[PDB]
């Protein structure tokens, strides 16, 4: 079936403004991830290299 909008962790959030390119390396921290705790118009997306309040576009 489909999905009821939301549910999950979000699977069609917003866009990252991409960045350098998306560090591969390790296990690096992160500020968000689904909680996007961005007070405004952004939205948790991945600045190379770790995740953070990024606008969606």
């Amino acid at each position: 079936a489909q999905e009821p909008v939301k549910g999950p962790v979000s699977t069609k959030p917003g866009s990252c403004p991409i960045i350098l390119i998306r560090c591969a390396m390790l296990n690096p921290p992160n500020r968000c991830l689904k909680d996007t705790d961005c007070p405004g118009i952004k939205k948790c997306c991945e600045g190379s290299c770790g995740m953070a309040c990024f606008v969606p576009q």
